[PDB]
Parts: structure tokens; sequence; C-alpha cells
């Protein structure tokens, strides 16, 4: 029969501004600044370590088979697995289920999982440059728009498909800035006071005249009003509810953790500090992207025998705030969900904190941990869209 | 009560030469063309599909998740599951390995990979265009080598790694241009026969249609291979003609659970036996089938010699020659070329990267059934060292 | 006192296909070959070159002042002077006048004109690169179009203004094809003829060589033209086979005040008797010569008919037609044919901008030489408007 | 017999600092600026100007024969001629003589030049992309350095001709970053106290929460000291004597000047400025372009029938501190000349103001007009080397 898979280590880079504190730092250093952290935690020599699962969304750039260049930096074995998966803004989580349906089917014992997003450093394409323009002018492309944020079946950015979202359900610009605002500001009440003082560890910019050092969340915006998130213009559509306050950021980050079969934890005498319950996908039309949440969370549920009440905190990524508030509405509609706000981000999330997109789908899960330990909790999930449609939920216990 | 899995559908595109007859189809239409023939082999609606896992080796220049858009395009169900997946080389028989335990765990109940690599379509990167190059030059870099065939690890591109081989085992040239000469005549003699007929959907230009494969060196003789200069390495025994070429093609599969096919009426192709990854230090990654296919056999309880039939990629000849050997002396394997490889392979045919590791898979069935054979293995090296070995059978 | 000018030495290159023939030979290498041609038809030592005035529509690519290279290499002093002039289509007639008054005041003695165009090697640009895209896609821009082809103040491509010609005269098509193929036809006779060998330089590949002119459109016919589509407007006259091409070519000449050449002992080839510019709106720039041909005439006390032989360059069917009218119309000139390119013009040989304008200056001479002619004349339009003329006697 | 020829107007732009104040402004448009305070000052129609001879090093970028451009934007005639001719540094000083002598042939009665670098604005370059990089890396070319200050006849940068002449010469890095200093305090004084008010037009900027003006050159270092000069490392060679301070600098500018005939600006009743004496090229080897005033001066001297004390007032552009200094040696061994800095170079050069390429050959005429003005003299002389050797010397009295 399968194995029971727990987590051992975790840890996350501060999550930084585009083009901010760490876009001096490519993907693959973040990656390994947060794999290390995560293998020290853990206590797990990383020698013996059976693999590596990297997720990210945006590859161009970082080398062949980035993973495997961050396994071997941070001391796994010659002998390790490496692969690269990608689920947009769930890639974190899907290496994750990767990584554990391994140690459930007794492929590993140990498995190191990644996920980064350094978005100050996507790079340019050159579509045709191989075989040549030939004549005329051509295109060189954003590729964290044309590879990632702008989804070819949407037709647009994903600001658009919040946008759809607030139109079928006729969410408001009020509604939205509202939402939005608290996550600003509990964002900055968390970052302020030290809460994810415990799951980050600081990336270190080695400047030539001195050495500084990146340690706190940078993307709130400080100050906010409510009356200052109705001064922005629409960032997406004429007359469009969506705003660059109210929609998630671009952001650089790297988490990483340690997973483990609850075996090969005790036999090694280390500490597990949460026991996978369940993790699954499921999918909405990928115009209306953002309800994902709200036909996975009630999936996995289902999949675990849980009730929604049942878990003590919820980590749901907050992409835009319509996206959320519809989110609220299809599980109340269509699933028996009322969205436990008390229970849920307590921290700020996507737009407060911001969505480095590779990185996300993981990072929510190491904050989701950390909030639990923090009040002496017991089940935790966490859950968030992904362009295309393909949501993810998993759902998580501290024995 | 885990569950059984078996291939019920599966496709292939003719492997295109690097810049070729294929270079102005893109990698989502290809996958599509490869999909749809899976699809329709296997005979299942594609409107109960329940999750793409697709594989490729460069995504960038394809859009927002193209497997998503893949399986759209194919008719999945907005309800279905999405995602990447990168093994370089063996990126193909990573995501068969996913889909397969998601079936296994009873995640979903019918799975579509597919495989693909444009690599006439890679598109060429500026690193420094975002924040501004400021002044000065800077690089405008070929991803095909700088995020794939060039290698940070093992130092440099694949075929110095192939190199590394041949200085470990003193493989000379001679051995190296031997095996690919054989690699070569093999694919020409199969592709004239038409062996691949059965395995291949064509593709349609739009309005020109390629249906073969274009790699093979034709007129191939012992002495032209000795002319040819090396690629990689000062007085190296890697030559374009005996390392692998790059190419163009993709491939797709339908896998399910054995009692999901039963319940719709269609017909299993072959079950999944066993499936691993296994590396080797990067330097010479090509040594990694010595190693996952010992892995997968003992995993399985399977002994080489209960393997009627093996797909084993040739990603240089001194490649396969150190695998040949690594098998003999740290293994008790002395490889059954009769029963490897019998029309071409990454030499002859081409190593379209993202696609190879599921191709070798197709090539494995379409070559048991043709032979009446019943246990299929495959196995290939992966840039970096992680490699891959699989094994099958149609006795369901 | 004002000197009398002469020149002693011209050459040129075959005219090559875009991205043809010539295409891996980039425009100083090519400029180089010209050059040197007409140095030692000239028969002087390249040491005492007072300067070179270097023509060229696109300098993008070709390094810092080519004309300082060219001359270097080819064996000018490095006293002598050097810059590069545009004036697109003629720029190489503009060079010509520049170093012809700098010989006319004394100022030099023996001056070298290079006009050089290698479209086929024009890079593309990047005008975002320097400070940084930030977000958002952005445009690799062909500058052969954004920096030549196109103009603003015409409001498109050139093949616009000739369009816009055609509309203002009622040209129609049947009238564009009718001169097109004469045109098509006239080169294919005097290329295969080899009335084009006496004043081209072969370019040699580092070990292949060409020598002939590759753009005519051979077996050209009267319905061939009239299947073409229309290539720059929705049912324009204008198409690609009665519009000039798209080519690459160096052409070079060797001026001298007419006592240098006596002092030195060579043969003076033709003496410059007028040379000036005159413009037109830049929506009709096809329409300069009908100003600037009567100009430089009045300006020479020349009648049109003392001009034995004319080579005016055909930008386009219909600009040529245009051109034929405005100066029956305005000017008191019946354009004869017969007396006007005889072998072919822009839209036969094509039209490699920076090169044209000394480009049938060359040309004109030895269908002079050829025919046993004494007066010739040269003309072209102007991308913008500012179109050129020039005339010139063997009667020393 | 030939014309003589006079200026009736001219104008110049502030010299902006590299990717500074005027990096928004592209070449064509600080052109149109400087062509119209040019026409406006002469008092002349621009309709009956007879043509246009534009200046530029780097035409990249800026459309189709941009000079025909400019003159239709500021006015001239359809009819009028247009041509854009480049002699590096020179190339406004020889557009000037393009111009004259087309007047004194009468070819035309009134002549525009414009000169014009935008060097913040020059593109990069894909030499490959047309027919294709085929495979394997290429390079994106900074088309500033390697269509203009990068020479291939020199084998590198600009700098490193200078350091050529530095050795040749045995100049030191004392005697470079005394010159230096003077010039960077010579430029501040005069820019502080409005002698260059006159010959500049402002450039406005148009914002669109406001509305900025550029009225002053901003390339001078503000408190230049002996021992701050000192402290800059080499910019271009191990220990080599051309630092970033006693080197000329990266800047944009546009200049424009109306020549004409004297008896054409007679029959209009405008007032000419002063009169074309002399004009000429003369060069020396690209590695030592620098030397090129040396050998240009004097022969434009002769040209002319003058001697160089004759001169009240010159203008020689300092590209390098090494370059001017091997000039004045130069000018002391290989001719009779005593460089006179009393009657040279007042309010600073190009390693002060800086040196925008394709303006500077024009822009130093415009300037040593305006100091002769200003103080009340009658003869001038303007010269500049080039990349490559050609280098260039006018002539010029007030009558």
């Amino acid at each position: 029969e399968i194995n029971e898979v727990v987590v051992v280590g975790m840890a996350r880079t501060p999550i930084g501004r585009y083009l901010g504190g760490l876009a001096s730092v490519r993907a693959n250093d973040l990656a390994i600044i947060a794999a290390n952290a995560a293998i020290e935690r853990a206590g797990v020599d990383p020698g013996i370590i059976d693999e590596i699962v990297g997720a990210t969304c945006l590859h161009a750039g970082n080398g062949s088979l980035p993973p495997r260049i961050i396994g071997m930096k941070v001391g796994l074995p010659v002998r390790s697995g490496s692969c690269m998966v990608s689920q947009n803004c769930a890639s974190g989580m899907r290496a994750t289920e990767i990584a554990c349906q391994n140690i459930m089917l007794g492929k590993t014992d140990i498995s190191l999982v990644t996920a980064v997003e350094s978005m100050s450093n996507i790079p340019y394409l050159l579509q045709q440059a191989r075989s040549g323009y030939r004549m005329g002018d051509g295109k060189v492309q954003d590729a964290m728009l044309s590879d990632g944020l702008v989804c070819q079946l949407a037709g647009g950015h994903m600001g658009m498909t919040a946008e759809n979202i607030a139109e079928k359900y006729g969410i408001t610009r009020e509604e939205c800035d509202a939402l939005a605002l608290t996550s600003h500001q509990n964002a900055v009440k968390a970052v302020d006071e030290g809460i994810f003082d415990r799951e980050i560890v600081p990336v270190v910019i080695k400047s030539k005249k001195g050495d500084k050092v990146i340690s706190k969340d940078e993307h709130p915006i400080r100050g906010a009003s409510l009356e200052t998130m109705a001064k922005l213009p629409p960032a997406f559509k004429k007359g469009g509810v969506v705003t660059a306050a109210n929609a998630s950021g671009i952001n650089d980050c790297a988490a990483a953790a340690v997973f483990m079969s609850k075996k090969k934890c005790e036999e090694l005498g280390l500490k597990p500090l949460m026991k996978l319950v369940g993790i699954c996908s499921e999918g909405v039309d990928a115009k209306v992207m953002g309800l994902g949440p709200a036909v996975a969370m009630p999936k996995v549920l289902k999949q675990a025998g849980w009730k929604y009440e049942d878990v003590d905190y919820w980590e749901v990524n907050e992409a835009f705030a319509a996206q959320v508030l519809g989110v609220v509405r299809m599980l109340k509609e269509e699933a028996g969900i009322e969205l436990d706000f008390s229970k849920t981000n307590h921290n700020g999330s996507g737009i407060g904190l911001g969505h480095p997109v590779g990185a996300t789908g993981l990072r929510i899960i190491v904050s989701m941990y950390y909030e639990l330990e923090r009040l002496g909790l017991t089940k935790g999930g966490a859950s968030l869209c992904v362009g295309g449609g393909s949501a993810m939920a998993s759902l998580w216990t501290r024995d």
C-alpha cells in the first residue's frame, strides 16, 4: 500500500518587487538559497536526497534543466532524480504533488521540491531570429507576457479574466478596493511585526562597495486607504474594476521544501512538521480561471473526507480582488461553503505580498504551515487559481 | 488496490530535420496532430480525458502553458488538469510516469501525454533587454544551446560528455563511426520499408504534407564517416554523423486504468510494468542507462533476458559504446543488439529532445506488435545525468 | 580658373539579388572590389588620392565611417579626406557632385567616389534596447524599410508614391506591365550578350565567383506580368515585377582635374558638364527627374536633343510613365526611349539604392563607348523627393 | 568666379547628458528645434531655402533621409535639395563645407545646415536577423560603439587612440587631469554665468503632469578639483592616462546654421554675421587621429593666407586631454605654432561640455562666432580631430 508523506523542512526568500531588491538575483540562485534553508532546517544530509522536483513558470534564460543545477549545488547526489514542472501559478503545488506521489509509491524516500520565479530576469524572445525575419518588422516579445501572463485561450492578460469574473458576478470597484486594502494592510502588519521571519531565509546582495541583505517582503503598499485605492485608474480595461493595487503584483521569490515518507523521517530521527492529507487539480474555463479554487477546494476535501469547517487555516492566493470575491460567490452558490475570512489569509496574500507565479504554489503552503505553528492549530489547506484554469488545492495536518 | 495502467493509443509525427520539412509548424500544432492521432487510435471521446501531461524541453515561445492549449484544442474538458514537465531528453518519459502515477493512485482515470520538440522554432533570447544594455555589446543567445544542449555542470555541449565517456573507456572513433553507420543504414531501411508508417501520423502543411522521417544520412559509407571532422573537441571521436541530430517531432499517448478501458469497451495495447529515474555524474550523463535499466528491472522483478526488445536512444556513438560496457563491467548485462534498436535510433533517426522520451516508447510498442513479441523496455540518457527507463507488457 | 573635372576610371560589381549571390559579401568589401577596379582602370597610384567620398543609404552595421576603411584598404594616404553621404537613391550621384566640386575649387586634385548598398546585409534595429523595454512587447525593425524604403513624409513605402503618380496621371497597369517587360527583356538580352562585361568587376567568394547581373526575370511574358498581385495598395498598379528590386552592388570612380590627368599622363574618359539637384513633393517623388533633367540642361546650355544617350533609373513602371508625361506637359520634352535605357534599368536590373546614383553613371559611359557616342546624361528620382541629374561629355 | 559665403543665423540646443535631460528627444526633433532657431534668427522665409545639408554620425533609427524630414517640417520648399553627410566628429563641419561650396559655385543661394547627434537614442543592431543566426549565439551590438566610437583601423575605442598620443609624446596623467579640470571649471563658469544663453535655443520636454525645459549644458562636473581628478580609475586601458573626467563625454545636441551668398543676403536686407574664409580636411593615421587638428589648422591657414596669430579666437574641440596636449606638441614641433590658450576654448570644450559627435563639428563654429561677438573680435577659427583621421579646420571673419 501507499506510504504516508510528511514535510520536514520549509523555507522561502522574501518576495521582492518587480525590478526591485532581488532583481540582481537570478532564479537559480534564489532557488539555491531557499533549498539550502529547507535542507538545513530539516536536518537531512543533502547527499541522500533522492530527487529534486523543480517548479517554475518561465524556464527561459536559466540554463539546462535548472533544477539539476540547483540540486547539485545544494549537494544532492549525482544519482538523484531531477525534473522541471510547470502549472503556471500552481507550479510549486504540482511539484509538491509529483514528489509526494513518488514517495507514496516507494519510488523515493526523500524528495526536494523547489519553486522559484525571478520575473525581474525573464528574458525577451526573438522568435524569427533562427530562420530570419527575411523582410519587414517583427516583434521582440516580453516572455513574461507572451509565455505566461497573456493566455491565448483567454484572449488577453490575466487581468482580463478577472474582469470577466467581476462582470459575471457583478463585482464592483468598491468591493474590490475594500478587500484589496485589507491585504495591503494585513501584509504591512505582518511584515513589520516579523510574522514572516521564521519562514524567510534572507537573500544577500554581494555589492562591490558593501553587502546588502533582503529579509522583508517589499510589495505591500504602505499607508493604503480606501480613498487612495479609488484614485488609481483601470490597469487592463477601460472602466475596468481591476487596478494595480487590487491586482496581484509581479514579483521575485523562491520557496523550497523537503518531503519524506513518514517511516524514513522516523529512521533518521527527524521532526515531521506536517503530513500530506490531500492534493489534486481541477480546472475551469480559461476565461474565468480565477474561479478554480471554488472547484478545487471542495474536491480535495472530498478526496480526504474533510468538511470545510474542519480546516483550521487556509492560504487562498488572491490573484485579483474580483477573482477572490468571485470564489466567495461560487463557493456559496455551487458549493455549500461560506468562505471563512477569519481563518483565511491572515497576513495578506497575492494582492498585498505579490505573486511570483512559479514560487507561489509552494509559497502559500510554506506560509500556511508557519501560521498553523504560530497559532497552535492542526489542520491547514492551501489552494490557488491557475492561468488556463487547471487550479489546485491541498490539505495538511500537524498530527 | 493500486490501479493497473495500460496504454490504449499512441501516435507520433515524422522526425523532421533541423530547419527542414517541419520547420514551419510550431511545437503546439505538432503536439495537436499527434494527440488527435493517439486519441482516435484509442477511440476515446476526448471530452472525458481527465488531464494532459505535456513534455517539452524548451517552452520558450510556445505561449502560456502549451499543454493546456493543446488539451483544449483536441477537446479536453475545461475541468481537466494540465501541466508541463521537462527532464531534458527524458521529458516524454517523465510525463508518462507522472500520468501513470496519477492513474495508479486513482487521481485520474484517463490521462493524455504529449511530448514535443520543435527545435527549428526555438527562439533566441535577449537577457538584458528588460533592464537595458545601457552601453556596450550584448548577447543574442540561442536558447536551444544555452537553455538545453549546453550544460553548465558538464562544462560544455552534450557532445563533450560523449567525449568524456570516450576517454574513460578509451573508445576510438572507428567504433563510433561503425555503430553510427549501422544506425543510419537501419533507419534508411526501415523508412523505405514503411515500418514506421503504422506509428506515424502525417503533418499537413497549409498544401504539402510530411510523412517520412528525413534525418537518416543516405548512402552512408564506412569511409564517408571517417572524413568528417570532429564537432565538439580537438581530435575528438564525436562527429555530426555519429552524434544524434537536431530534429522536430511530436508524440502522444492516451493512458488509462485497466478498469476504465474495460468499462469503456476499448482495447489495451500494453500495460505499464516499471518506470523510474536514476542519475550519473553530469560529465558522463551518457552512461545513465547503465544504472536506470538494471534498477527498473530489479524494481519489476524482471531480468534483462525477460525483455524481448529494447528502444535505447543513441545520443552519441561513444555514449552507446560506453553504455554497452558499463553494463558489462558494473552490471551483469551484455547488451543484446539483436533485441535493441532494430530500425535506427537517435543517430540515424534524430533526437527531438522533448519528444524522444515518449517517442521511443511509441516505437518500442509498434516493433513489439510488428514482431509479435510481448515484453518491451525503453531507456535513455539525459542532459544533466538523471536518466530514465521503463518496462511494458502486452500481456495485460 | 575653375578646374575642369574628368573621370579617368569607373567600375561596378554585378547587381546581386536580394539575399542572393552576393548576400555573403558585406558592403565594405563590395566597395573595396569596385574601388580597386576603378583605380587600376584609371592607372593611378592609390597613394596620391586626396580623398574618398563614399555613398550608401544604410550605414548601420558597416563600422565606423566605412569610406575611411575602404580608402585605407585600397591604399589611400592617411592624409586623405573621407566622408559618407546619403541622398537615398541618388547617394552615388551626390557623392560624385561633392568630389567634383572639391576638384572644381582646387581643394583636391584626385578624388575617389564609392557607392555601395548591400541590402542583403542591412541589420535589424532594437530601438528600446539601450534604455530597456521594462515591460511589454517591442519592435525589431527592418532598417531597410524604417530607415530607407518607408518614408514618413510620403506616408508609406516608396511603392505608394508610385501609386500616387498612377492616380495623378491615371496610368493603368497595362502600361506598367508593358514597360516593365521591356526592361526585363532588355536586361536579359544585354546580360547574355556580355554588354555589361566591360563595366563589371567580378566578386570572388572565399572559391565561387559572381560576375553576371542576376535580377532580370527570365522568360518574362506580357501575361505573367498580369497574374502577379499588387504589392503595396489594394488594387494598385504596382507589382513586384514592374517595381524596382532590392539588390546588392558597388560602383566606384576616380575623378581628377583635367590638368592632373594630363600631368600624370593618363586618359580622361569623360568630362563633367553639369550636375544638380531638384526636388518634388515627397508623395510623388517619382516625378523628380522631370524637374532635375530640364534644370541641369538649362544649367549647362544644353538642349535635351544634345544628349546622345540617357540612363534614367526606373524606380517603378508607373513612376517612369509619370516622368515621361510630366516632361511632356510641364516641360517641352518627349522622352526618347530609343536614346534612353537601352539595356534594362531599375526594374530589370534592380535598384541597389546606395549604389544606383553612381551605377547609372558607369553604365551611361560604357554605353556611350560601346556606341561611339559623345554626350551622355543620367538622372533618377529619390526617396523624399530631392532628385538629381548630371551631364557628361567624352569630348574633353 | 566663385561667390563669397556668409552665415546669417546660428543656433544650438543645450548639450545633454548621455541618457539625461534630452534622452526623450530623438535626433530629428532636436534638429528641428535648432533649425527653426537658426532660420528665425536669420530672418529668412524658410520657403526660399534652396537645400538642407544634414550632419549626423549615427543615422540608424531616425527614418528615411532625416534631413529631408527636418527640412520639410521647418518649412523648406519641396523643390529644395536634401542630403545627409558624415565625417564622424567633423560631420557638422563637412556639412558646412558641402553647403558653402554649393553656394560658392552658384548651385544654391541659401543653404540650411543641420548637425545633430542623439547618442542616448542610438539603437542596437541585430546583424544576422535578416538571414538568421541559424545556430549558436551572436552579438547584439551597441551601434554607438561598433558603428562610431570603436574604430576598426584603430583596433579599439577612441580612448585607445588618445592613449597612443599620450604614449608617443609621453603625456602623463597629471598633465591630462590639469587641463581637463580647467575645461570642467571653465564650462561650469560659462554655464552658470549665462555665456551660452545667446546661442542656445531651449528644448521643451512635454511631460504629462507638467512641462520641463532644458536650457543649460549639463555635462560639466561640478566642484572638480585636481585631487578629485586623480581619484578616477583608467577608463579604457590598464594604467592608462585617460579617464571619464579627462575624456570627452557621450552627449545629445543639435546645431543649425543658415548660409548665404553675400549678394543674396544683401538682396534680402539681412545681417551677415560672418564670412567664410576657409575650410578643408586633412587626415592623420587612424591610430593617432587625435593629432588631426595639428595638420588641418596649418593647412587652412595656408589656403587663406593667414598666420596663426591672426585668428582672434579658436574653438578646438577637446576630445581627450592627452589628445589636446598632443596637438600642442605637434603644433610646436612640426608646425611653428605655440597654441594660444589665452585665445582658445575660453568656456570649456568637449571634455567639460561634452562631445555630441555629429553635432560638434558645427557646434564649435556656432560657439566660436558668439564668443567673437561677446568679445568684439573679428577673426575666428574652428578645428577638431576625427575618428579615422580625416580632421577639419575652418576660418571665418566678421568683416
